[PDB]
């Protein structure tokens, strides 16, 4: 209902009632709106194919214009905004039509002054949540394409493919340096919650005990307030935990209950959590001999892996060299705006037939250090030499 | 108002009367979501402390127990619960007082029908809304401390203290490899929309017509429907471009007008789109070139660097090397698994000595690499000396 200071959400107000426009106005005015208005359908046309408006408050009862054709036309040309209509005590099946068409919520006329602010707060709220909800998840799918032209990069989306089954763990192995999340996402993507949010958690970059209780939550106590864990707001989603092989024996106990039953408690707290979370995990690490340490249970260990996709390093690959660092050449190039354009004839075989047992990791701190260092069109295979 | 057929929304129903209990119940069964429900409010007061529910409906006159105590209690132990309240008709000022008290909206008792479902549609999807937008957030946060002793990160950490101003722009700049995305978070966090999301846009990592396409976005035309900007959904937030440089003159026009009027339109676009985005700029070049070979605008780089943050190279700061080197040490030693705890006293003089012309980055990469190689507790000069 409350909008920052530094915010400029604009709104109309379609609504030929000179009384209860002005009661409309009135609020979103005092609540340091940007507000605007029109009496007629086709003031309200013009308004509106000149100027974006966030939110609209839509009389469908207007004089000279069908409301419902108002508010077909913004959802089909600006589904961006949201419509909050304003409908008479007569006619509550046209509001229900109205929210089969798009509409946010109604307004019934005439109202308590009381119903009017509650529902403005809330379309408010809403155009806040969704703006923001969609900002996030542009921010994340603007940080993310993946290049493997070699075979066995091939026949594993050949498996990916194969995954028929919704909830079922997967685990994807490979050394150390080898991209596991880009596989991750490439399940998530071929699963029936693509559509749901796929989160990445680094369990080897965030302290132990910091991250059982973001994974986990907890409650008052042992930690001042309620948190939240990641798994009951992955809820629906797909949760992706880059290195299973950190977690304590403790937060496998709980992964597991949650595979298993979606049923757990959070961080010494008594309140049955209920959630449906997918989990991808993945591990550079050899899980079978941490469970023979005792550092890994077996239970988990056996759930995880019933599906397991294995990565092979790059030099099993050597397809994927190339197009692997001619991306990291592009990438820094124009990052550092450096004139290289490629590698030379020399420096390619020189990739090709390095090892590569940082894999990826180290192909593209290699190329990014190259690139720094560059002059000219390209770099040559003694550019190369001193690094790898 | 619908869930996905893989999530586990728990929603409890508090109410004394049968017939409406039922009408609850049986549309939140309909939509798939996992009901309970409650007579009294000491069945409700158990079931709510030996289970986590998410979305509650809750009758604020209930026999033997004032609903409002109910919400209370929800409210300061568990706020993620979102509330409905259910109220009679007589009692409406109740419900405006549940609504200051954290209730999220409310159900007069009787009702139609549709008024029932419509109501726990919008309870529903708000819930989604919260818990995803919650999700994203902290999937931001634990991907972020920084570490920086040395006196002129200092004095920056003081300069950045002194900028009163809400909305001002400002330019930061320094060497390739130097980290600018630090010090615009902490101008964000010093700034009186802290609050309110940071936006880190990779300019150079994203090719340029879907770069200028997301920043501004664009209408049906020039492909196939509308897509808001950047510019729309970090409306009454902080923008960060990473890298100014690599703006078309096109979009630095565009982004001038965004700082100095608001006022701006999308990709072929004619309708006026008004927001209030607060800039900060980094580059890794010498945008006072640019201007003179015509790539950049006068005006913009005028406005861009009233305020302007020099972050200067490492090796003007050689007392943040040892600390950072030992951060992606740890950082690295626990993502591979490697023994190795330190440097050694003759790798550390190492460090300190070399120029660091990729400054950071190349630090990062160096270490990563060393660490990658390692054996033992220690990384020696000679494992450096081959790298650096």
């Amino acid at each position: 209902g409350l909008v920052p200071r530094g915010s400029h959400m604009n709104v109309l107000v379609i609504e030929d009632d000179k009384v209860f426009r002005g009661l409309l106005e009135e609020y979103l005015s005092m609540k340091g709106i940007k507000v605007e208005s029109a009496e007629r359908g086709k003031e309200a046309y013009k308004l509106l194919s000149e100027k974006h408006f966030n939110v609209v408050l839509l009389d469908l009862l207007l004089p000279d214009v069908n409301g419902l054709e108002i508010l077909k036309w913004i959802k089909e040309r600006s589904p961006e905004t949201e419509v909050i209509v304003i409908t008479g005590h007569g006619t509550i099946k046209t509001a229900v039509e109205a929210m089969k068409m798009g509409a946010y919520d109604f307004l019934t006329k005439p109202c308590m002054l009381e119903e009017i602010e509650l529902t403005i707060n809330k379309a408010i709220e809403h155009r806040k949540l969704r703006k923001e909800n969609e900002l996030l998840r542009r921010e994340k799918d603007l940080k993310e394409e993946y290049v493997f032209e070699s075979p066995k990069m091939k026949e594993i989306l050949e498996k990916i493919k194969k995954i028929s089954c919704a909830e079922c763990p997967v685990l994807i192995t490979g050394e150390s340096g080898v991209g596991k999340e880009v596989v991750a996402r490439l399940i998530h993507k071929s699963s029936d919650r693509s559509k749901e949010p796929f989160v990445a958690l680094n369990v080897a970059s965030i302290p132990r005990d910091i991250f059982e209780a973001e994974l986990f939550g907890y409650e008052k106590g042992a930690a001042v307030s309620s948190k939240e864990g990641f798994f009951e707001l992955a809820d629906g989603g797909t949760l992706f935990l880059d290195e299973i092989g950190e977690l304590s024996l403790e937060a496998q106990a709980k992964l597991l209950r949650v595979i298993e039953s979606g049923k757990f408690y959070r961080l010494g707290g008594r309140k049955e959590i209920e959630v449906n979370v997918r989990i991808l995990a993945a591990t550079n690490r050899n899980i079978k001999e941490l469970v023979k340490e005792g550092k890994f249970r077996e239970d988990l260990y056996y759930r995880l892996g019933v599906i397991e996709i294995e990565i092979p390093p790059l030099r099993e690959r050597k397809e994927d060299i190339i197009p692997l660092a001619n991306h990291f050449l592009k990438k820094f190039s124009r990052k550092y705006a450096k004139e290289v354009e490629g590698f030379t004839k020399s420096a390619q075989e020189l990739l090709l037939s390095y090892p590569w047992y940082g894999n990826v990791r180290e192909l593209k701190n290699v190329i990014e250090r190259a690139v720094l260092f560059s002059e000219g069109k390209f770099i040559d295979r003694g550019e190369l030499s001193c690094l790898v």
